[PDB]
């Protein structure tokens, strides 16, 4: 029996749903070999109050336990198994676990309905991402279109066609992919801001995503809401956006805490690394898993009325470089790039922080490329004051045009060829 | 609801199960725009006896109805949408209600080896729009097996990573096409693992009739230590329509589809015999199909089988059009496949290709230095014996037809990144 919004009236009430669940979570976690060995020969936690002294679990811990070190149920109870790479990180779930995952993804403020046609444009190979959105789509009755991603069967040009031919109403993909699909739509002679009348909402992740960029993504696609969530390949969705544009931690389904690496202290709000304890996760229990994302958590109430804290994802701990006498983050640079007028059509850029200089490149059309570079330079002088070298690049330099238009199909392996057929197509990959 | 084995005791009761269902199938079918237009003005079929006069539905029709010409329910009732791309032109769309999916997953789960909660099931077929990966995954979930979504042609999941998963997770079941069975075996060898010994948990490999001769199927099993290679028959639009029993025969799932044999020389349909495979699914609300011609050449037998499955059997003979003349004989890929995989397993010949010329059959294959020249000579003798065809055979070193990097490259996943440190490589972008 999982709680849903409305089942609590104040922060105190929500904190009690969390505490009444903690002993079940601790006792379940102690059944995995990892926690069993961590507390071997020691007194283990049992009570909601024992939770305050529990040591963090790191991403390195999960890697060290490949494949089933974190398993707390018999394999017969497992529904799916997943991996993410970067030394694989294994995760797995019962079917009851999957109901919690599906409901957390389905908490989209735009809703998901049977009248929806939901294009799932994230990978299905080993990682949970595509499966999660598909599970959520099926839970709410939406028509799921499995686009996959990084799949030779489904290049951008084909997704563009499917978006229009099937009157897709909801999409799921990362924010960089939202601009890739837009670049691909234009290469097909389609306009993302008006030629897709059925599209009503685009779901996406905190790739760290600034509000500047998020609103530009919406405007590229004609003003449709871009609904951001925060999650990881190991946890599924842990926060989702409200209509007021804030991301609310799903604290009715996990205990969230903020970790300070210098002091070693855990805190309920403030700035630090995101630490999570899922409450409905029997197969692979996690006690204070440190996602190692730099976040800021606030308990201020939001005008949307959802009585849950909110979170800002400021990046992965360490993505802060120095040039001249100042700190340069990807987030701050991203704001300046996507503060350029939409008419410049600057979507794709990259930068390298040298000790003496920030090297930034972007591709843009000929008409506005020079003035985009001077304006971006002046924005850097104004906002960061760091020395810089900016190069406007021809279109297709960072994002090849072929990638936007290439068609490619899965063809059945062939062994006997006729004259006029290239038998080099028998050369096998994958 | 839907029948299960044990719900009929004879061919007569099975036929009664089908004919009882046909009227509802017909009325459902005529709700789609395609079948409504086929009968516009004319009187519609209604009874099971009316079914005999129904014209075929073709692959071209399905392609002409892209995307929703065949739809017979409101969009809200659809669970999933799928398409398969052809050589060129439009794709072939298909789509299913949630209840349709129950019939689909039950048909796939009709595996004589079973699918159990104790299983770890590596699904190694594409999830990109086609049904194939979703079908295997739905059946694994129906039967409680731990599903491992390998995907295929996916950039997340190269062969090297599948080999690690097969070994490290003690995978007990796989689903992939027959070429991928040998690709995985070559990748396992490349990683120093013996497909025939080092995977003790693997108990069956499910695969489809990618024109699969018995000679090749037996060698695929032998390569993986003799574990069953369980063939099924279906299409990306139908799902599984027939499955193997332990006797090695493929049994049509006649309790959920009416199957007929089309003879193009007469235009007539039969229950048995040799001809083109026609199928009418009986539990398919969203996209009903009346007498859909797969156009594969098959032979259907009603002779009982000692496995216990009271269902007719089908042999898939191939597809018309693959008629290659060399010298004075005809050469088919299936006959060449039999000769190639008739070589002794110790030669390790798994990958081959051939070009048919009027004056020569040019055949090439991969094999290790130790057995390469002997393989070519035996194969050249085999072509003389069985086909009498002029030939030129070139054995190749490993890595020629299947490049070694395909077998061992690891290719991570990674994320988009925009700001790079002084030392990092920003051509990722
Ligand atoms: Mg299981
Ligand atoms: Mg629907
Ligand atoms: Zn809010
Ligand atoms: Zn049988």
């Amino acid at each position: 029996s999982r709680p849903e919004p409305g089942d609590w009236s104040s922060p105190a009430e929500l904190a009690e749903l969390q505490r009444a669940r903690l002993p079940q979570v601790i006792a379940q976690a102690l059944r995995s070999p990892f926690y069993a060995a961590r507390y071997e020969g020691r007194t283990p936690p049992r009570t909601a109050d024992d939770f305050a002294g529990v040591e963090l679990t790191t991403k390195q811990d999960l890697r060290d336990q490949y494949p089933f070190g974190m398993l707390a149920v018999e394999r017969e109870r497992l529904a799916t198994y997943h991996e993410s790479s970067g030394d694989p990180t294994a995760s797995y779930y019962t079917q009851e676990d999957w109901t919690d995952l599906a409901e957390r993804f389905a908490r989209k403020w735009t809703g998901i309905h049977p009248s929806d046609t939901f294009l799932v444009r994230t990978p299905y190979g080993l990682v949970i991402t595509g499966h999660l959105a598909q599970a959520a789509g099926r839970l709410r009755g939406a028509t799921v279109v499995p686009g996959d991603a990084r799949s030779l069967a489904t290049p951008l040009s084909r997704m563009v066609r499917v978006l229009k031919s099937l009157d897709v109403t909801l999409t799921w993909c990362n924010p960089t992919e939202i601009t890739m699909l837009a670049a691909a739509a234009k290469a097909a002679g389609l306009r993302p801001d008006r030629d897709f009348p059925a599209l009503r909402a685009m779901f996406t992740a905190a790739e760290p995503l600034t509000e500047v960029r998020r609103r530009r993504l919406s405007e590229i696609w004609g003003g449709v809401p871009v609904v951001e969530e925060y999650g990881s390949t190991e946890t599924g969705t842990i926060a989702g956006q409200c209509p007021e544009g804030r991301m609310h931690l799903w604290a009715d389904r996990a205990v969230f805490e903020v970790y300070d690496p210098a002091t070693g202290e855990l805190s309920e709000a403030g700035r630090g690394q995101m630490v999570v304890t899922p409450l409905y996760r029997d197969a692979m229990p996690l006690l204070r898993y440190n996602l190692a994302d730099e976040v800021e958590v606030s308990t201020d109430p939001c005008p949307c009325g959802w009585l849950l804290p909110t979170v800002t994802v400021l990046g992965r701990a360490g993505t802060e470089h120095t040039v001249g006498s100042a700190t340069v983050t990807q987030q701050r640079l991203e704001e300046l790039v996507f503060s350029l007028p939409a008419a410049y059509e600057v979507m794709f850029w990259r930068a390298k922080a040298h000790p003496d200089v920030l090297h930034l490149q972007f591709e843009a059309p000929d008409a506005t490329r020079e003035q985009a570079a001077k304006e971006l330079g002046a924005a850097l002088d104004r906002e960061l004051g760091v020395p810089h070298r900016i190069e406007g690049l021809p279109l297709g330099t960072l994002v090849p045009t072929e990638a936007l238009t290439a068609r490619r199909d899965i063809l059945k392996a062939r062994y006997l060829f006729a004259e006029g057929e290239d038998w080099d197509k028998a050369i096998m990959y994958f």
